């Protein structure tokens, strides 16, 4: 039984600028965005999952029910919205973001004290890893 609940600090973020370039994000914002090291605050409450991606530059909040398609507003990231479904795939969480772009989604799992997050679009792959932390900040 995987439970993603916790607070997590970014350790690595690989190939994020190419991921954003594939989303047609402009180069100035790609640089700004790749300097950011957001935290993740996750509360898993039955099939109700809240994933808060937190930084001083911006927060992006996901709040959904596993297995239920919903409209995800990503216009602050790439000026697009998607019809998104998050599903359990073994011990992994699989997200498919249907919309203008082909093959858009991500995959999340836990290894030890690491939260692993692979995000993808148009065959471009960005891999992030976060470490579980215990010192909390208000937000
Ligand atoms: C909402 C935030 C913090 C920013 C907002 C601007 C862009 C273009 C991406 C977002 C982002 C996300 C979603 C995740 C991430 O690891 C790094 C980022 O920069």
């Amino acid at each position: 039984p995987v439970d993603f609940t916790g607070y997590w600090k970014m350790l690595v973020n690989e190939n994020f600028e190419e991921y954003l370039r594939a989303l047609d994000v402009n180069v100035a914002l790609r640089k700004i965005a790749n300097l950011l090291k957001p935290d993740k605050e996750i509360v898993q409450d039955g099939d109700h999952m809240i994933i808060r991606t937190l930084s001083t530059f911006r927060n992006y909040i996901m709040d959904f029910q596993v297995g239920k398609e919903f409209e995800e507003d990503l216009t602050g990231i790439d000026d697009r919205k998607c019809m998104t479904t998050v599903s359990w795939d073994g011990d992994k969480l699989q997200c498919v973001q249907k919309g203008e772009k082909e093959g858009r989604g991500w995959t999340q799992w836990i290894e030890g004290d690491e939260l692993h997050l692979e995000m993808r679009v148009e065959g471009v792959v960005c891999k992030q890893v976060f470490k579980k932390v215990q010192h909390h900040h208000h937000h």
